[PDB]
């Protein structure tokens, strides 16, 4: 009877976190309208068990479409990076359709992502309470917000240093992007929901709450648990905790030079590895052999397996043969790895990833391969950390911390959603009176 419409950003990681949050709300007797573009809805539907179909319904949001930018491209999943400005612009142009959806479905609440300032504005115009749900962690946000208030002060609560490669990478344009992101958090009604847990980020959540003067409510970690037959057969031939899964997420394509450093690091380590290699949608002129160093797979032999396009990440991470994760440190991948007790070898690429890698290093559940002074990935770093964490297991402290973190995360049940449910109930009761 109480209805919530959820509007994630058009990225697969965002959709996935929103879907897990929808399931938690469905278990609390809420009816959910899950709204996204058709290509995103098609990608996420196989991850919703049929038992949830009655409670969780998918609603198609239409973006402007053209032969140059057709609906199969209305996602960041595999999108050429140069189309990201168009995708953001097209999403802002879906506001009129979103208003029509809200008028037709009249949901009691809207949960929106941090990439859409228009969404709380449409909701306010229709007198629908709106709450911001952030699918990422809080460490990077608190780090980004701290210099605004304290320009001459070190970030407290952490010894993390951002490498110059990221510190270096239109000024007015960057400021506007940050203002739009912060507005989504600031505009939220009463509370901000965050995909995080206090044991990992409690101090940072509290600091963010003070800076924004807004209550921050953790609802994490939100981890989904479900070509695998072939992969499992190969993993079954390996020793326990001997293989590393290599993945850079659904939105990033490493350059040839980056792939060269990763490949040589894997080769030098002598580890078993499963590596997902992807090419942007529309690129039928590119191939695995082209993107990888000459003879690398032939040298690896039985030790190496390359998976084209997409892999069952959760199932691989849960396999007894998996001992490490070479990851770009996307938040969903970090949370999954922590839940499954797999140590992370960090190869962050951009946006929040460097911060996530630093948090993983600070927790002690993983290690970060450092970039060189010119900002390049180093094959020697990758080889050294794989050798220490998976092949020789000289870093027993990291393996122990990863197991302890997994034990903590596995111990949490539906109680983690109690604070969000109580805040939703209070907000709806207050708004009921006002309108
Ligand atoms: O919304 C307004 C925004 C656009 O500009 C705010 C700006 C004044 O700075 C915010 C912060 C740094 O406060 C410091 C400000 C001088 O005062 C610092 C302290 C004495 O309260
Ligand atoms: O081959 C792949 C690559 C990624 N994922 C899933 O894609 C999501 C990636 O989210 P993340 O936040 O880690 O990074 P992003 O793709 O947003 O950069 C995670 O749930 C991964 O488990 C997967 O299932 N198979």
């Amino acid at each position: 009877t109480t209805t919530i419409l959820m509007l994630p950003w058009l990225g697969y990681g965002h959709l996935s976190a929103f879907l897990e949050l929808a399931k938690s709300l469905s278990r609390r007797n809420f009816h959910i309208y899950f709204c996204s573009t058709s290509v995103n809805l098609d990608a996420i539907k196989p991850k919703l068990p049929s038992s949830f179909s009655d409670s969780i319904q998918f609603v198609e949001l239409h973006l402007p479409s053209s032969p140059e930018f057709p609906p199969h491209l209305h996602t960041t999943n595999g999108l050429p990076p140069t189309l990201m400005p168009a995708l953001h612009q097209a999403f802002s142009m879906a506001a009129q359709h979103f208003e029509s959806i809200l008028q037709t479905l009249a949901p009691h609440l809207l949960i929106y992502d941090s990439l859409q300032p228009w969404a709380p504005r449409v909701a306010s115009s229709l007198k629908i309470p709106a709450i911001n749900f952030n699918t990422t962690g809080v460490f990077w946000i608190s780090q980004s917000l701290h210099p605004i208030h304290y320009p001459h002060s070190k970030f407290p609560f952490s010894e993390f240093v951002l490498h110059n490669h990221w510190k270096a990478m239109s000024t007015e344009r960057t400021r506007k992007r940050g203002e739009a992101f912060l507005y989504c958090l600031h505009a939220s009604c009463s509370v901000i929901l965050i995909n995080s847990f206090r044991e990992l980020e409690g101090k940072y959540m509290d600091y963010l709450s003070v800076l924004l003067n807004k209550k921050v409510v953790p609802v994490g970690p939100l981890v989904y648990e479900p070509g695998y037959s072939s992969i499992k057969n190969w993993l079954d031939k390996k020793e326990p905790s001997s293989t590393v899964f290599v993945s850079f997420g659904s939105e990033y394509f490493p350059s040839k030079e980056e792939m060269e450093e990763i490949a040589h690091g894997l080769e030098a380590s002598e580890v078993n590895f499963i590596w997902v290699v992807r090419f942007p949608q529309g690129d039928n002129t590119s191939g695995i052999e082209d993107a990888l160093p000459k003879g690398f797979l032939e040298r690896a032999g039985e030790r190496g397996m390359v998976v084209k396009g997409w892999a069952p990440q959760a199932k691989i991470l849960k396999h007894w043969s998996t001992g490490g994760f070479v990851s770009h440190c996307g938040w969903n991948s970090v949370m999954e790895s922590m839940m499954f007790g797999v140590p992370i070898i960090g190869v962050p690429m951009h946006v929040d990833q460097p911060f996530n890698a630093g948090l993983v290093e600070e927790a002690g559940v993983g290690v970060e391969a450092k970039r060189d002074p010119d900002g390049k990935i180093q094959r020697d770093e990758v080889a050294k950390l794989i050798k220490e964490v998976v092949v020789e297991k000289t870093r027993e402290d990291v393996r122990k911390k990863a197991r302890e973190m997994s034990e903590i995360l596995r111990s949490k049940g539906e109680e983690k959603f109690d604070e969000m449910v109580a805040e939703i109930s209070l907000l709806l009761k207050i708004e009921h009176h006002h309108h």
